[PDB]
């Protein structure tokens, strides 16, 4: 069974229970969160080994295949993202750790949650799973090089431990998900059925460790914040969309790029800032906030364009 039908179905028959869970959570038991503040790094890691737990080289096909097209959806997501959050960051004139967050977000590659969005956008999925897979692989050189680049003068670097964490986050888990994918063979699908639950799970515990441990900040700033998410967002949709319809591709691959460019690995970014910014909890708490709205607009976009398609 198709594991973005899996993970759809599954949200879409348990999205009130999370909510009240994460309700009753945060205000009858706020250590849930706080406890798995150090382990957010491994809660990524755990998600990422879903992404590979769930990859075939067929999913590669489209790019052996149809290069130019994952090509323009690569290039359009380091060349819009980045771009995008540090406009935004100078021209709010964010505070320094804020602007180091939002621009943190912006050099990670695209979402796993695209392939779901696409999926839910009915848009080109094959391309989504590509360009998203391509572009978190090669990420442990670009994410770390461009986030020095636009954010060098403003905090110390460690690119090279950087490019370490994403190997260890992504790349690692991703492999391991790979081989238990080959050693078990046929009986994945049984542990793929548990990947829905698992995955929102890890993603819940990180966004309320990240706020929970940046609440005086987000008292004070976190609206700018969310205003700057949606922003950040928002601007990847409209250029991810003009991207790929002034390149000449088709409707089905202009959700599908729309989708890809806006939505963000944001739990690697909170996860890179709890591990290179761990003084200062403020850096994580923009990849925290993108990882909530970026899948509330991803949904309604597909929503959007799920009723125009009839
Ligand atoms: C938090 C997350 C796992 C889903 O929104 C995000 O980091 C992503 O799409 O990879
Ligand atoms: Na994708
Ligand atoms: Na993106």
């Amino acid at each position: 069974m198709n594991i973005l039908s899996k993970i759809s179905s599954f949200i879409g028959k348990t999205f009130s229970l999370w909510a009240a869970l994460f309700a009753a959570a945060a205000f009858f038991a706020p250590d849930t969160f706080k406890w798995a503040g150090p382990y957010i790094p491994w809660l990524l890691g755990i998600i990422m080994f879903g992404m590979g737990l769930t990859l075939k080289p067929s999913d590669f096909d489209i790019l052996f295949k149809h290069p130019k097209v994952v090509i323009i959806g690569v290039i359009a997501q380091f060349a819009i993202m980045p771009a995008t959050a540090w406009l935004l960051s100078k021209l709010l004139n964010l505070p320094a750790e804020i602007a180091v967050g939002v621009i943190l977000v912006g050099c990670c590659p695209g979402g796993t949650a695209s392939n779901v969005m696409t999926y839910l956008a009915r848009g080109n999925v094959a391309l989504s799973v590509a360009v998203t897979s391509v572009s978190t692989l090669i990420s442990p050189l670009l994410t770390p090089a461009i986030f020095l680049m636009l954010a060098g003068e403003m905090l110390e670097i460690q690119a090279a431990g950087m490019l370490m964490s994403i190997v260890k986050m992504v790349l690692l888990p991703i492999v391991l998900g790979l081989i238990v994918h080959k050693v078990l063979g046929s009986k994945t699908e049984k542990l793929t059925d548990a990947l829905p639950l698992v995955s929102v799970a890890a993603i819940v515990l990180i966004i309320g460790a990240v706020v929970g441990a940046s609440k005086g900040k987000i008292m004070e700033s976190g609206l700018l914040i969310f205003a700057v998410v949606v922003l950040h967002n928002g601007i990847g949709y409209l250029l991810g969309f003009f991207a790929a319809k002034w390149t000449g591709l088709p409707y089905d691959a202009q959700k599908t790029l729309t989708i890809e460019v806006g939505m963000q690995n944001s739990g690697l970014a909170a996860a890179l800032a709890a591990a290179h910014f761990a003084a200062a909890p403020v850096v994580a708490v923009p990849g925290a906030l993108f990882s909530v709205w970026h899948n509330i607009s991803g949904s309604l976009l597909a929503t959007y364009w799920a009723a125009k398609a009839g």
